[PDB]
Protein backbone atom coordinates (compact mmCIF):
# COMPACT_ATOMS: atom_id res chain seq x y z
CA UNK A 1 0.00 0.00 0.00
CA UNK A 2 0.48 3.76 -0.35
CA UNK A 3 2.01 5.36 3.52
CA UNK A 4 1.34 9.03 4.10
CA UNK A 5 3.46 11.06 5.94
CA UNK A 6 2.53 12.98 8.87
CA UNK A 7 4.56 14.58 11.84
CA UNK A 8 1.53 13.38 13.98
CA UNK A 9 0.94 9.71 13.44
CA UNK A 10 4.41 7.75 13.24
CA UNK A 11 4.02 5.35 10.60
CA UNK A 12 4.28 1.56 11.63
CA UNK A 13 2.87 -1.42 10.58
CA UNK A 14 1.81 -5.07 12.17
CA UNK A 15 5.22 -7.49 11.54
CA UNK A 16 5.33 -11.26 12.38
CA UNK A 17 8.89 -11.39 13.13
CA UNK A 18 10.95 -15.22 13.60
CA UNK A 19 13.89 -14.67 15.22
CA UNK A 20 14.66 -18.79 15.19
CA UNK A 21 14.75 -19.14 18.56
CA UNK A 22 10.52 -19.38 19.28
CA UNK A 23 7.56 -19.20 17.71
CA UNK A 24 7.19 -16.23 15.44
CA UNK A 25 5.71 -13.10 17.15
CA UNK A 26 3.29 -9.76 15.80
CA UNK A 27 5.11 -6.79 16.55
CA UNK A 28 4.22 -3.20 15.91
CA UNK A 29 7.18 -1.46 13.79
CA UNK A 30 8.15 1.75 12.47
CA UNK A 31 9.06 2.28 9.09
CA UNK A 32 11.80 4.43 8.51
CA UNK A 33 14.20 5.19 5.51
CA UNK A 34 16.80 6.63 7.40
CA UNK A 35 18.07 3.47 9.29
CA UNK A 36 20.41 1.14 7.20
CA UNK A 37 19.23 -1.95 9.26
CA UNK A 38 16.24 -3.74 11.24
CA UNK A 39 16.01 -3.60 14.64
CA UNK A 40 13.85 -5.71 16.64
CA UNK A 41 13.40 -6.08 20.79
CA UNK A 42 15.58 -8.57 22.81
CA UNK A 43 11.32 -9.23 24.10
CA UNK A 44 11.06 -11.38 20.82
CA UNK A 45 14.02 -14.06 22.06
CA UNK A 46 14.84 -16.77 25.02
CA UNK A 47 17.49 -15.44 27.01
CA UNK A 48 19.46 -18.48 26.33
CA UNK A 49 20.46 -17.17 22.68
CA UNK A 50 24.15 -16.25 21.50
CA UNK A 51 24.32 -12.46 20.09
CA UNK A 52 27.01 -10.23 19.15
CA UNK A 53 28.43 -7.18 20.04
CA UNK A 54 28.27 -4.32 17.78
CA UNK A 55 28.58 -0.30 16.91
CA UNK A 56 26.20 2.27 15.78
CA UNK A 57 26.13 5.64 15.73
CA UNK A 58 22.94 7.10 16.92
CA UNK A 59 21.09 10.06 17.83
CA UNK A 60 22.27 10.32 21.47
CA UNK A 61 25.80 9.63 20.42
CA UNK A 62 27.93 6.53 20.47
CA UNK A 63 26.95 3.73 23.27
CA UNK A 64 28.52 0.75 23.63
CA UNK A 65 26.59 -2.70 24.20
CA UNK A 66 23.05 -0.79 23.40
CA UNK A 67 22.11 -2.93 20.48
CA UNK A 68 23.46 -5.98 19.73
CA UNK A 69 23.87 -8.44 16.64
CA UNK A 70 21.57 -11.73 15.76
CA UNK A 71 23.68 -14.95 14.85
CA UNK A 72 21.12 -16.43 12.68
CA UNK A 73 18.78 -14.94 10.10
CA UNK A 74 15.64 -13.30 11.11
CA UNK A 75 12.25 -13.50 8.87
CA UNK A 76 9.67 -10.96 8.64
CA UNK A 77 6.12 -11.32 6.95
CA UNK A 78 4.07 -8.26 6.33
CA UNK A 79 0.20 -8.32 6.15
CA UNK A 80 0.14 -7.86 2.32
CA UNK A 81 2.92 -9.98 1.18
CA UNK A 82 2.81 -13.52 0.65
CA UNK A 83 6.32 -14.63 0.95
CA UNK A 84 8.98 -13.41 4.11
CA UNK A 85 11.75 -11.27 4.38
CA UNK A 86 14.99 -12.97 5.25
CA UNK A 87 17.47 -10.70 7.06
CA UNK A 88 20.74 -12.33 7.08
CA UNK A 89 21.23 -10.58 10.49
CA UNK A 90 19.50 -7.35 12.31
CA UNK A 91 20.01 -5.13 15.38
CA UNK A 92 18.49 -6.31 18.81
CA UNK A 93 17.68 -3.57 21.12
CA UNK A 94 18.21 -4.93 24.63
CA UNK A 95 17.16 -1.61 26.68
CA UNK A 96 14.19 0.25 24.95
CA UNK A 97 12.78 -2.48 22.75
CA UNK A 98 12.13 -0.76 19.30
CA UNK A 99 10.59 -2.13 16.81
CA UNK A 100 12.16 -0.45 13.47
CA UNK A 101 12.00 -1.50 9.64
CA UNK A 102 14.90 -0.11 7.87
CA UNK A 103 16.40 0.01 4.25
CA UNK A 104 17.41 -3.62 4.40
CA UNK A 105 14.20 -5.05 4.57
CA UNK A 106 12.42 -1.95 2.47
CA UNK A 107 14.69 -3.03 -0.67
CA UNK A 108 13.01 -6.48 -0.25
CA UNK A 109 9.94 -5.61 -0.34
CA UNK A 110 11.17 -2.85 -3.05
CA UNK A 111 9.68 0.10 -1.31
CA UNK A 112 10.01 2.87 -2.16
CA UNK A 113 9.91 6.83 -1.43
CA UNK A 114 8.09 8.96 -4.06
CA UNK A 115 7.64 12.66 -3.62
CA UNK A 116 5.31 13.73 -6.02
CA UNK B 1 10.96 11.48 -7.94
CA UNK B 2 11.34 7.76 -7.04
CA UNK B 3 13.78 7.03 -4.41
CA UNK B 4 14.54 3.33 -4.25
CA UNK B 5 15.55 2.05 -1.38
CA UNK B 6 19.01 0.48 -0.24
CA UNK B 7 20.71 -0.64 2.73
CA UNK B 8 23.95 0.63 1.46
CA UNK B 9 23.53 3.81 -0.10
CA UNK B 10 21.30 6.36 2.29
CA UNK B 11 18.30 8.40 0.42
CA UNK B 12 19.71 11.81 0.41
CA UNK B 13 18.10 14.56 -1.72
CA UNK B 14 19.56 18.31 -2.26
CA UNK B 15 17.70 20.63 -0.65
CA UNK B 16 18.19 25.10 0.11
CA UNK B 17 17.45 25.91 3.28
CA UNK B 18 16.79 29.34 4.54
CA UNK B 19 17.24 29.58 8.61
CA UNK B 20 16.28 33.35 8.13
CA UNK B 21 19.08 34.42 10.18
CA UNK B 22 21.86 33.84 7.27
CA UNK B 23 21.84 33.50 3.43
CA UNK B 24 19.92 30.23 1.99
CA UNK B 25 22.31 27.51 1.57
CA UNK B 26 22.11 24.01 -0.48
CA UNK B 27 22.96 20.99 1.44
CA UNK B 28 22.33 17.17 1.21
CA UNK B 29 19.48 15.87 3.83
CA UNK B 30 18.89 12.45 4.77
CA UNK B 31 15.10 11.70 3.99
CA UNK B 32 14.18 10.14 6.85
CA UNK B 33 10.17 8.74 7.41
CA UNK B 34 11.21 7.95 11.05
CA UNK B 35 11.50 11.59 11.83
CA UNK B 36 9.27 13.14 13.37
CA UNK B 37 10.81 16.79 13.04
CA UNK B 38 13.18 17.81 10.63
CA UNK B 39 17.01 18.68 11.81
CA UNK B 40 19.44 21.51 10.49
CA UNK B 41 22.84 21.60 11.04
CA UNK B 42 24.15 24.29 13.43
CA UNK B 43 26.65 25.65 10.73
CA UNK B 44 23.52 27.35 8.72
CA UNK B 45 22.67 29.90 11.44
CA UNK B 46 24.32 33.37 12.69
CA UNK B 47 26.29 32.82 15.88
CA UNK B 48 24.30 35.92 17.58
CA UNK B 49 21.04 33.75 16.69
CA UNK B 50 18.71 32.55 19.87
CA UNK B 51 18.21 28.92 19.78
CA UNK B 52 15.80 27.46 22.82
CA UNK B 53 16.63 24.25 24.89
CA UNK B 54 14.41 20.94 24.32
CA UNK B 55 14.49 17.03 24.66
CA UNK B 56 14.70 14.94 21.82
CA UNK B 57 14.15 11.34 20.77
CA UNK B 58 17.34 8.82 19.60
CA UNK B 59 19.35 6.24 19.50
CA UNK B 60 22.00 5.30 22.36
CA UNK B 61 19.74 6.59 25.02
CA UNK B 62 18.05 10.47 25.26
CA UNK B 63 20.15 13.51 24.22
CA UNK B 64 19.03 16.85 26.47
CA UNK B 65 21.39 19.56 24.65
CA UNK B 66 22.73 17.87 21.68
CA UNK B 67 19.18 19.70 19.93
CA UNK B 68 18.30 22.46 20.67
CA UNK B 69 14.98 24.28 18.66
CA UNK B 70 14.92 27.28 16.20
CA UNK B 71 13.08 30.33 17.39
CA UNK B 72 11.94 31.34 13.44
CA UNK B 73 10.49 29.16 11.13
CA UNK B 74 12.83 27.34 8.67
CA UNK B 75 11.89 27.50 4.72
CA UNK B 76 13.30 24.52 2.45
CA UNK B 77 13.13 24.16 -1.36
CA UNK B 78 13.90 21.01 -3.18
CA UNK B 79 14.99 20.60 -6.68
CA UNK B 80 11.29 19.56 -7.91
CA UNK B 81 9.67 22.74 -5.98
CA UNK B 82 9.07 25.91 -6.72
CA UNK B 83 7.44 27.01 -3.42
CA UNK B 84 8.92 26.65 -0.53
CA UNK B 85 8.57 24.30 2.71
CA UNK B 86 7.57 26.45 6.28
CA UNK B 87 8.54 24.59 8.95
CA UNK B 88 7.63 26.54 12.29
CA UNK B 89 9.89 24.89 14.12
CA UNK B 90 12.52 22.31 13.81
CA UNK B 91 15.69 20.62 15.50
CA UNK B 92 19.30 22.23 14.89
CA UNK B 93 22.47 19.94 15.61
CA UNK B 94 24.69 21.79 17.42
CA UNK B 95 27.13 18.76 17.11
CA UNK B 96 27.30 15.83 14.77
CA UNK B 97 25.82 18.27 11.72
CA UNK B 98 23.37 16.36 10.71
CA UNK B 99 20.78 17.00 8.01
CA UNK B 100 17.33 14.79 7.91
CA UNK B 101 14.18 15.86 6.19
CA UNK B 102 11.50 14.54 8.28
CA UNK B 103 8.03 14.00 8.33
CA UNK B 104 7.19 17.19 8.77
CA UNK B 105 9.12 18.50 5.97
CA UNK B 106 7.68 15.09 3.58
CA UNK B 107 4.05 16.09 4.77
CA UNK B 108 3.86 19.41 2.11
CA UNK B 109 5.79 17.48 -0.20
CA UNK B 110 2.64 15.40 -0.30
CA UNK B 111 5.61 12.71 0.02
CA UNK B 112 4.42 9.03 0.61
CA UNK B 113 5.97 5.36 1.60
CA UNK B 114 5.00 2.88 -0.91
CA UNK B 115 5.43 -0.60 -0.34
CA UNK B 116 4.05 -3.21 -3.36
C1 LIG C 1 20.74 10.15 12.26
C2 LIG C 1 19.47 9.26 12.21
C3 LIG C 1 20.09 7.86 11.99
C4 LIG C 1 20.80 7.84 10.60
C5 LIG C 1 22.32 7.52 10.72
C6 LIG C 1 19.00 6.70 12.02
N1 LIG C 1 18.13 6.80 13.18
C7 LIG C 1 16.73 6.88 12.65
C8 LIG C 1 15.79 7.96 13.28
O1 LIG C 1 14.81 8.14 12.32
C9 LIG C 1 15.29 7.49 14.63
C10 LIG C 1 14.20 6.46 14.70
C11 LIG C 1 13.53 6.63 16.11
C12 LIG C 1 12.10 7.24 16.16
C13 LIG C 1 11.37 7.48 17.51
C14 LIG C 1 12.07 7.12 18.83
C15 LIG C 1 13.52 6.53 18.79
C16 LIG C 1 14.24 6.30 17.43
N2 LIG C 1 14.74 8.73 15.31
C17 LIG C 1 15.40 10.09 15.24
O2 LIG C 1 16.54 10.18 15.56
O3 LIG C 1 14.65 11.24 14.81
C18 LIG C 1 14.69 12.36 15.83
C19 LIG C 1 14.75 13.51 15.27
O4 LIG C 1 13.18 13.81 14.80
C20 LIG C 1 12.49 13.52 15.87
O5 LIG C 1 11.13 12.74 15.63
C21 LIG C 1 11.39 11.46 15.79
C22 LIG C 1 12.69 11.36 16.76
C23 LIG C 1 13.36 12.52 16.67
S1 LIG C 1 18.55 5.73 14.51
O6 LIG C 1 17.40 5.51 15.42
O7 LIG C 1 19.50 6.37 15.40
C24 LIG C 1 19.21 4.20 13.70
C25 LIG C 1 20.61 4.24 13.09
C26 LIG C 1 21.21 3.05 12.34
C27 LIG C 1 20.40 1.77 12.25
N3 LIG C 1 21.00 0.68 11.55
C28 LIG C 1 19.01 1.67 12.86
C29 LIG C 1 18.39 2.89 13.59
Amino acid sequence: PVIPLDPARRPVIKAQVDTQTSHPKTIEALLDTGADMTVIPIALFSSNTPLKNTSVLGAGGQTQDHFKLTSLPVLIRLPFRTTPIVLTSCLVDTKNNWAIIGRDALQQCQGVLYLP
